[PDB]
């Protein structure tokens, strides 16, 4: 209860402004009715403006702070499945058994995809990444799902989200199957939201696949840490695409794309690199690579995160997981005990001290991941795949407000008014 | 510039803000400091809030300019040509002769799409909405063109602008020929940009298609027109994701949907539910339908626009255009008669008059490429086909200056730190 | 001399001089020119077979699975014992194997594929379907 009251703004003259109240987190100072009046704010980022009043996700990066309507992050984690927090999020209280239960069956009933849809992987490059088709396929959807796109209509948006929540692992599980030349796998509606994932990655028709209950475990708290992280850039992109009115899934592919933005964004060589430096300097079995690569390091290694200061609260549980699961797959695993000496440079090399190189979410996640036999490249797909919940969310919280469209000013510094004339003639 | 040099906030303590001025428009607050110093403004909307700095676009919504690069919208669309356009918007100086020619001959060397793309058409259905096909395309580039996707290199984002530039009306004009059942047309390295674009749209293997001048030019201008609109929805969605490493061909195709958003955003039947009640309160030829139907009413129809008041600048050469296409395919447009009383409405019924329903530059293209033949599911495959220069431009602009990833803030206002306790039991 | 033919003779008259030989007279060259041309599209189901190969299959593993896919297609000259099959399995494979190379060319790049041109030469024609577009007319430098 300090500034609770107002503020004045001044450039000649006062300018009284409203300070809503959250009830976590800073308040802010409404500015909203400024721009009718001429008096624009600059600021590239929005790092310094509030762009939505949220209920969603709240966080605290200094104090390590996560959480989703409220319920820490490391109970979640935990003590519930993805669909639970899936439920949570979209609709913000735990489930009652009736109502996690018609939940968790919608979403296993509409686990299939058209047979059309399937026919266009089919088009695609074997080569190709497993993300940029995971995003070709997204992206595509709005051409089958012509009865759910208008964005006003409640029912639309509510089938709309369905159609994601059921459909992201099948289309995903589905890119990685096209990339190997495995043949493609069915939902069973007898394995929970995980386990069925397991199954139609791992599953081939030459025996029957069972599905290791740690493992299975492992995954879905893999998808609970990935479920929502507030108004990040992926999330936000969601947003201002949705406030024009496009569709969905059109949005959901947005972020997707927007998600593996700094892994392609890299460089042919930016993580990739150094990679390559690991037949000439193999001398030493370390700091040859990934532990001499970062030159311009990483967060996409495992290694920082913007939001947080000291430590990712998403990383607690997902680092006892890592140990279960390789404390599970034995020995295929011995030789993956990189990842304690690349942690224990991140927890006592001077590099890394220094940038505050913590091992976040991510770094376990990829261990867990990689002593599943997961191929890197679907690393992002799972994540988007889990964080499309989120998307969902956001996206429908954004659709009561009042659906805003992005509408924002510009400094413009160009050239004034200059008559035009052509000197070309072709 | 009156105080074009600084201002104070106060909240608690009087904070110094800088105020920065442009060369056109209104002045900007920078608060840029603001949220380190705690300090949040609440815009959803941004509505009072610059996103950045930019030299491409200018808007003046009260007295109707519109700027591309200090030449008005006007003398661009009546003595420029969209390649020149194209050439002015990316470099900011207009091109010498031999600069063109380079140009010109960069966007024509690279038109025909990889096969394999080709064969992503095929696994749409035939009955799939034109701009959903396209989206779907344009979502799918990326698997095929990996090799430009360092959003980082300089080389990578002048390839990634050339194949968008150079395709994208080949994409389109594939999405037309597909869904209607007839072969679609490779690029012809003879015809101009828009003269192949009829070509690839119309001509057929049994006859020789004719190229008709008035044709040609009308639809260029419909392009040059529709290149570039400041900070718009869409724009700012292109940007937004792009701020977020995506890869190119993911921002058009999010800035693709975010263009049509409005359209199908509306109702299965919004300003399609009175287009059906055509049959049975026909006894009066326009207060029937389209005359009666905007209950709610739509600038998708080519009436007002929220950035202009009294009129649309890029209206008064597409008006122009639209006189000598009707008066050249006479026999075919006599019907079309009804573009006159449409636009007589507008301009007296006291609503129009009331509400600024006046015709925007859509209202002309509609007729325009109603005359042509090109229907309306393709209306907006071709606004955002044309608009694709203004979404690289502003992608490109926006990695130049600094790239600054979104992340704007909210106020939170859901549940407090709870805690979680299984409900259910499954 | 190898000198003199390749400099002297064309490389279908050394195909008739390998095979025959004796150098073709000039009605003779007619002849088996005019033959080497008539057969060099192939079947429209054996230019199915590329479109089974993934786009990033090396050229030649893919030559070897279509000039080993051929004999499925071809089931009418494979009695190596009666002449007149010999013929016809010299013709094919030397009228249609530079039209399978130039397709496995363009298959690798993602750029159609160029039916053969009667009024091009052996080499003239080969380089078109090699390098020619739907989108600009080629000109094939002598
Ligand atoms: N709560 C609800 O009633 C919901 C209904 N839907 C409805 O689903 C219908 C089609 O949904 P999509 O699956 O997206 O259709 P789709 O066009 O993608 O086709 C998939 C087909 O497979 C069937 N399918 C999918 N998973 C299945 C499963 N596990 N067991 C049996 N059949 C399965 C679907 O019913 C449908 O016929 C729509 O008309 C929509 O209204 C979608 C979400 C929620
Ligand atoms: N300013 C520049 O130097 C640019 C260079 N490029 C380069 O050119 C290559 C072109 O790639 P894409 O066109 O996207 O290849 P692509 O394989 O994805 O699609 C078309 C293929 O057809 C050829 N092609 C396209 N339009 C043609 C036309 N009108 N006439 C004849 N051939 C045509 C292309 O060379 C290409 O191999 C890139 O890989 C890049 O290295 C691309 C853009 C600009
Ligand atoms: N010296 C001879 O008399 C020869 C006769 N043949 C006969 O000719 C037939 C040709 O069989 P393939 O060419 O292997 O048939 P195919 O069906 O396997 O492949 C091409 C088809 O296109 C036609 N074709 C190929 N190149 C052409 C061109 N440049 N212009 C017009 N049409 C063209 C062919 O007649 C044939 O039906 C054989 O079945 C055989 O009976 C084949 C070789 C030599």
């Amino acid at each position: 209860a300090d500034t609770k009251a107002k503020l004045t703004l001044n450039g000649d003259t006062a300018v009284e402004l409203d300070v809503l109240k959250g009830t976590l987190g800073q308040d802010v100072i409404d500015i909203r009715t400024l721009g009718s009046k001429g008096v624009f704010t600059f600021d590239p980022g929005f790092t310094s403006t509030a762009s939505c009043e949220s209920k969603i996700t709240f966080i605290d990066g200094d104090e390590g702070i996560l959480l989703h309507r409220g319920f820490p992050i490391d109970q979640l984690a935990t003590d519930s499945n993805y669909l639970e927090v899936c439920y949570i999020l979209l609709n913000g209280e735990k489930p009652t058994q009736e109502q996690y239960d018609e939940f968790k069956t919608t979403v296993t009933r509409h686990t299939m995809i058209h047979e059309q849809i399937t026919r266009l992987f089919h088009a695609f490059r074997r080569d190709s990444h497993p993300m940029a088709v995971m995003c070709g396929i997204t992206g595509a959807l709005a051409a089958f799902y012509h009865d759910s796109l208008d964005v006003n209509n409640p029912r639309h948006r509510e089938i709309a989200a369905f159609r994601l929540l059921s459909k992201m692992p099948t289309m995903a599980a589905m890119c990685y199957k096209y990339s190997i030349g495995q043949p493609f796998v069915y939902p069973r509606n007898d394995l929970s939201y995980a386990g069925n994932f397991l199954n139609m990655m791992f599953s081939t028709p030459c025996e029957p696949y069972e599905v290791n209950p740690i493992l299975e475990r492992a995954m879905d708290r893999i998808l609970i840490l990935h479920a929502d992280h507030e108004q990040n850039a992926s999330t936000s992109t969601v947003r201002t695409a949705g406030s024009s009115g496009a569709n969905p899934f059109a949005c959901i592919a947005a972020g997707i794309a927007s998600l593996w933005g700094p892994a392609h964004g890299g460089a042919n060589e930016a993580a990739l690199k150094m990679l390559e430096e690991i037949s000439s300097v193999k001398h030493i079995p370390e700091f040859f690579r990934r532990a001499k690569d970062k030159n311009d390091s990483f967060r996409l290694m495992g290694f920082g995160h913007r939001v947080y200061k000291n430590y990712d609260p998403r990383a607690t549980v997902m680092r006892e997981t890592c140990h279960e699961v390789l404390k599970e797959l034995g020995t295929k695993d011995d030789l993956l005990e990189v990842a304690m000496e690349l942690e224990n440079i991140a927890l006592n090399d001077p590099y890394f001290i220094e940038k505050k190189l913590y091992p976040n979410v991510d770094f376990y996640s990829g261990i867990i991941l990689k002593a599943m036999g997961i191929p890197s490249s679907m690393f992002t797909v799972i994540a988007a795949m889990a964080r499309t919940v989120g998307w969902i969310a956001h996206w429908s919280e954004m659709h009561s407000d009042g659906m805003k469209i992005a509408r924002p000013r510009q400094l413009y510094t160009g050239y004034e008014k200059r008559d035009f004339k052509s000197d070309i003639k072709r």
